[PDB]
């Protein structure tokens, strides 16, 4: 089915549009009673993600209150590593682990990419059965973790505050940790690839934990990955490119740099103003975001200004134009955020930005 809304491509290739698009970070998710619902009754958040029905009436809920211009794809950056041996699960409130954290060159060198049909079948399939859903309606991004946000995981086992194990191997042992970072980033591109494949319209990379890095451990075991994705990834030529987004947290001092990996749009955080991130990346790339999620516990009337806000700093950055640009958060919408304020949200920014 050809598709209807196509607004969000058109803005991160820095095309025209009738208004700014939306979406959501985390608009699947515990705000919703059904996710909740839903929750409850498949039993783990694993037993969503990795059944592509679920997965797939997960993504869907919330275009079933509001018309946001896109669906992203449920799921969780973990899968590679899952798929690649090291045993992701979940201990009741206490975030990601895994079984087997990669410590040493043995553990290193075990690695593979993943067959992405039949290891991570499930992320494919649910990609599949989205695109059929949605039915042109609006588009499907798909997503993956970066190498360097991936790795921190892979190595630490979990979650860290200050990431000193990896820090560690990438003074003590960069080679190994550069052998890593090259399987993992073999294993983004394919699997960023197969979802373009299966049906995935545009693509995103989270690279969550690259603002932990001085300047130049981030430009080599970081940004030369980023890079390496922009550069190895297949996605198509000119307008009908699949759009490329990378996204970083706390990370205006890499956006020169980012703009000039090739990707189309870089997505943000609400530490930094649109019109300052338009000078720093000179235009060449479509911003995505950067609202504030707790601008969403403001009133309606507050919500509605902040949304103005956020798209007129954009466009007084842009030469008065309010082209190039995607309406997002800089982080996801938390469980207690009311759906009624959303709604409000997703209103005001189409109606303020009306070409
Ligand atoms: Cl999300
Ligand atoms: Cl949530």
């Amino acid at each position: 089915s050809p598709l209807r809304n196509d607004r969000l491509l058109r803005a991160l290739r820095r095309e025209p549009v009738d208004c700014t698009p939306v979406w959501l970070m985390r608009q699947a998710g515990r705000y919703l009673p059904e996710y909740r619902a839903t929750r409850a009754k498949a039993g783990s958040f694993l037993a969503m993600a990795k059944n592509p029905e679920i997965a797939c009436e997960v993504t869907l809920q919330p275009l079933r209150r509001f018309p946001l211009d896109a669906a992203i794809l449920f799921s969780d950056i973990l899968t590679i590593p899952d798929a690649m041996g090291l045993e992701l699960y979940f201990v009741e409130g206490e975030g990601p682990k895994f079984r087997h954290p990669v410590r040493d060159e043995a553990a290193i060198a075990r690695l593979a990419v993943p067959d992405m049909e039949q290891d991570l079948g499930y992320v494919m399939d649910a990609v599949r059965l989205i695109r059929r859903e949605l039915d042109g309606q609006v588009p499907l991004i798909g997503f993956s973790g970066s190498p360097w946000t991936l790795a921190c995981y892979m190595v630490e086992g979990g979650g860290s505050k200050d990431f000193a194990r990896i820090k560690a191997m990438a003074l003590n042992h960069p080679q190994a940790l550069h052998r890593l970072l090259e399987v993992t980033t073999d294993a983004v591109i394919a699997y960023l690839g197969a979802q373009r494949a299966a049906g995935a319209q545009a693509l995103q990379v989270f690279d969550t934990w690259g603002g932990v890095l001085s300047p130049a451990m981030y430009r080599e075991f970081s940004l030369r990955y980023l890079q390496r994705i922009a550069e190895g990834l297949e996605r198509g030529e000119g307008s009908e490119r699949t759009p490329l987004i990378l996204f970083g947290k706390g990370t205006g001092l890499h956006l020169e740099a980012l703009s000039q990996t090739g990707a189309d749009a870089l997505g943000l955080d609400w530490t930094l103003d649109l019109d300052e991130a338009m000078r720093r990346t000179g235009g060449r790339v479509a911003l995505q975001g950067n609202l504030d999620p707790t601008t969403l516990y403001a009133s309606p009337d507050a919500i509605a200004a902040a949304a103005a806000r956020v798209l007129d700093t954009y466009a007084a950055g842009n030469g008065g134009s309010r082209e190039g640009h995607v309406f997002n958060l800089g982080h996801g919408m938390s469980p207690d955020m009311d759906p009624a304020h959303v709604q409000v949200l997703v209103d005001a920014v189409h109606a303020h930005s009306q070409r």
